[PDB]
């Protein structure tokens, strides 16, 4: 086995952390910790400096953690060989053991052109060549030199893809929308549900719309179905297949399929097998971002990830920010038994950031088998969810404050808004909520205070707050491309750390296969007339009721 | 002392369910259940008939449940007085004990004009009179009789509101978008973040834009600030405040505060204290819906809720669809220890259905104190999350299939699409996924089958699927206004059932109420130049770093 251990439960520090949980962690008072340690904020906060000298404060000090606990977690990370696995990742080793592949999204943002080899062959130029092609193409869309079949500049660009071929481009174009150009819009078709195509294309002009079909194989069923429907929409107006070439490009490897579809092979933008879908927005898959906000902005976004990569690679564990966040996740997941991880951006542009992180985290770390090819009998990936604040405060934060579940939470705010309207009034209000919510989760409100505030009798307990509910606060200066690049890479490397401790392979996804195969079988049965009796009674029942109700 | 018991855990059936969990529940085999009971699908599926003779199938047969378990859960619901509390709700009794209020969203959709009294006075005509006002005004926007200040038809309707005054309008306008009219669009400003105002208003015309200021209290900080900024934007162009009367209306319980803001009382659409925000889309708060899709569609939506209300009120517990769903939730939450509940619509229109439910569910049932005014010694509300499929399948279903967490899931499909493009090809593909994903989660794939399919040695465990992962499948004919009204009411009444069992108040929200009075202290500190030391060191550190980095 390439693995140095079999199960996380084999590592000696695991039982020590179980005993620390019992003695110190279960009943941990964050209030008391601040009272005990005047330097607590200093000790449990870190400033990250980005390549452009901008900064991001990572404040972990309201978590259920102290020096003793964090030191034990760092010892666990050493026993798990986090650093060895990380170094092997950056070395190009095939640490995706089940697919026998490198894991080399870090090579996508190698703008410094460090030597970064796979199979002993540097990748730096091959990556950089695709980025230069991306710059050329995106520049031609943005400056009007690429025209549609009637000689008009492009106004709308539609990405068609599923999974990692959609969610990154969506989230990042939403997040960086302040950097867009009036009159050049992006759209994202992903669902096979034909609503998604019908509603997206309804008001678009075939003469000025450009499609990017995002699929490595160019044989992905939902994506190629969507792509074919979009091609039919285009041709309903254009009425000649020769026009396809001015309106369709591919984010793909499969030149025979692309060319068959009517796309000029010159307009295929490739990426390698060592790019995982949920780690792919840094690749050719990011073309829609480069078109929307310009290549130089996209490049700055890459350089922010690169800087965080360098932090992760070169920092001792006890000061390594993505490591610390991963260690705290393990602490809550495996010792407190918290099943979820909340992420709340106090930022409307970042409204799809939690959904992006949900794929990154859950698709990576929802695994039950270790690198030693044995079943875990301990918890692995958490369920990650969230919505932006302040909206979230009005809604499920009720349960975060007064429910019976521990919900570790990360709050994210920019000190500066891209839209500082009304002399920054909205922004000072937004910021006050950021600070106040984490404060309230810590401090709570005891029975005496509820009484002082005027409640009596049976009403009193209903108005109490436990406090000692943990948050991590992440304050950026401004959510620029660079900042966003660093923030995603933070979560990539947090996700890495978690998976390394659990000894899982964070980079495969075998779990998609069964439902795909079973869908193909059923699809054939939905094409046929007859009632079905080939499945369990529920599946048969559902299919047969559908058949009675369908068009 | 209105309560009939103190703690769920001390209901006599609770310990009997713990024993059943140990003996039959924990190791329940759904596969064996089907093999034992040839009628399992029929026994654990129910057809709901709506008022319009349309139908929805609720199949619970892939859950970890049998007759023995469900009969115990029904006994538990009887011991908890679910029926007595529900009857009190429908009588207008003040079952919201902590706020001393009726809970009477059911009266909002009383289209039959049954006697439904609060404080011994029928509400039927008062509710109906507001619906007539809504019909009049929405008709006048749609037919062009309500013009803007330069005599033009309204093209854009902007709702401004947050939480319960936002998420319903968002979700239902998205869900029922097939029923909208070209050239009449809706928009939703909610976040205090100035991005939300700036981006929403960027390309709208004040001459053809109508604002609905949606606030139960009409004092919410975010909303009143947002509404003031919108008025500033309007007056920048319109100049004369007399024009406001054509461009601003209010949805509220507080006439004095509306008129104080400068809105004419003739343009207020009222509701009462007994409408909770997360149950409010049925009231005046739904005006954006009636404008977008027409009042008759909105009325059909109400009538769907009313039909599900009648089902809930009149059906013995063992066949009562919302109750069965709530009983399964308690089973998973309290006996299996599953902390989450996944809701996945196989429907892109329903993309905001999970987020809406997240509010309804978590804000209702995230409580730690019972109706007997003692703290619980057991779990209450679950964490509800989800995204539409097929996007969700390609995001996080890896973990649903192969992770270490039990995640009870509800899947929802319509048999007929509003957009059956390409002769229903998309729709058949979408449906195949709906059936296959629930099939896959149940059947799994054992070691022998993985080997038969070609894996050897250490690769084998990585490709296994446990199966016996539960789902509920909900199959509608078509997601019409009526179907959606029934679906929401289903989840309202499921939420009621959970809360009744847990003996919590599902209708207050003392955490969300705190939130709305938290930020003002810090807000005053951000207005002042100086550094602060008035909080814990973390809050101080974050505020002071912010002050160094702000505009
Ligand atoms: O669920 C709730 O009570 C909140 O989300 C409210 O709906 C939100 O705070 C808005 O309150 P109001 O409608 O009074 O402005
Ligand atoms: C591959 O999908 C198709 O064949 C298709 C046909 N019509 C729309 N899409
Ligand atoms: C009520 O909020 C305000 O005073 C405000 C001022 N400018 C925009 N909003
Ligand atoms: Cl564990
Ligand atoms: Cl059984």
């Amino acid at each position: 086995s390439m693995a140095s251990f079999k199960l996380a439960t084999d590592l000696p520090e695991w039982k020590k952390l179980e005993e620390t949980y019992k003695s110190v962690g279960e009943k941990f008072s964050v209030r008391d910790a601040f009272a005990k340690d005047p330097k607590r904020f200093e000790e449990f906060s870190w400033i990250y400096k980005n390549y452009d000298d901008s900064k991001i404060l990572f404040d972990f000090s309201k978590n259920l953690v102290n020096k003793e606990i964090l030191d034990q977690l760092v010892t666990l990370a050493k026993e798990a060989g986090v650093e060895k696995l990380r170094d092997a990742m950056f070395a190009g080793d095939h640490i995706n053991t089940t697919e026998d592949r490198a894991v080399y999204h870090v090579a996508l943002r190698n703008r410094a052109l460090r030597k970064m080899p796979v199979d002993g062959k540097d990748t730096a130029q091959e990556v950089d060549d695709v980025l230069k092609h991306m710059k050329e193409f995106s520049d031609s869309i943005r400056d009007g030199s690429w025209t549609g079949y009637t000689g008009k500049s492009i106004t709308d660009v539609v990405n068609i893809g599923i999974g990692g071929s959609d969610l990154g481009p969506v989230m990042v174009t939403e997040a960086l929308k302040a950097y867009s150009k009036p009159g050049l819009n992006v759209h994202f078709i992903s669902n096979i549900d034909g609503t998604h195509t019908a509603e997206t294309l309804k008001n678009l002009n075939p003469e000025t719309t450009l499609f990017l079909i995002a699929s490595k194989t160019f044989t992905t069923a939902e994506t190629i179905t969507n792509a074919t429907s979009a091609k039919n929409w285009f041709l309903a107006t254009a009425k000649d297949s020769k026009h396809i070439a001015k309106h369709f490009a591919a984010l793909s490897t499969n030149e025979k399929e692309v060319v068959a579809f009517g796309i000029d092979a010159k307009n295929m933008f490739g990426f390698e097998s060592w790019v995982g879908g949920r780690y792919s927005v840094w690749s050719a898959i990011g073309l829609s971002v480069a078109i929307y906000i310009g290549f130089e902005n996209f490049n700055d976004f890459l350089k922010g990830a690169e800087a965080m990569d360098q932090h992760f690679l070169t920092t001792p564990l006890e000061n390594n920010i993505p490591v610390i966040g991963g260690l705290l996740s393990v602490w809550y997941n495996n010792f407190f038994g918290a099943q979820t991880h909340l992420v709340v951006p106090f930022d409307q542009y970042l409204h799809r950031f939690p959904a992006y992180l949900q794929q990154l985290s859950m698709e990576s770390n929802g695994k039950s088998v270790t690198r030693a090819n044995v079943f875990t009998n301990y918890q692995t990936g958490t369920i990650l969810f969230g919505e932006p604040a302040t909206n979230a405060q009005h809604s499920f934060f009720q349960l975060v404050h007064q429910g019976t579940k521990l919900i570790p939470a990360d709050f994210i705010l920019a000190a500066q808004s891209h839209n500082p309207i009304e002399k920054n009034l909205h922004q000072r209000m937004l910021a006050s909520n950021f600070f106040a919510q984490s404060e309230a989760l810590m401090v709570g409100k005891d029975e005496a205070k509820v009484k002082a505030e005027g409640a009596t009798g049976g009403l009193v307990p209903h108005k109490e707050f436990s406090g000692n509910r943990p948050t991590t606060s992440i304050l950026a200066q401004k959510i620029t491309p660079a900042t966003l690049g660093s923030l995603i890479a933070y979560y990539e490397h947090l996700t890495f750390t978690e998976g390394a401790i659990w000894n899982i392979n964070s980079f495969d996804q075998w779990g998609v296969e069964l439902g795909k195969v079973l869908a193909k079988v059923i699809g054939k049965e939905l094409d046929d007339k007859k009632a079905v009796a080939t499945h369990d009674a529920s599946t048969n029942g559902l299919i047969n009721q559908f058949k009675e109700w369908e068009e």
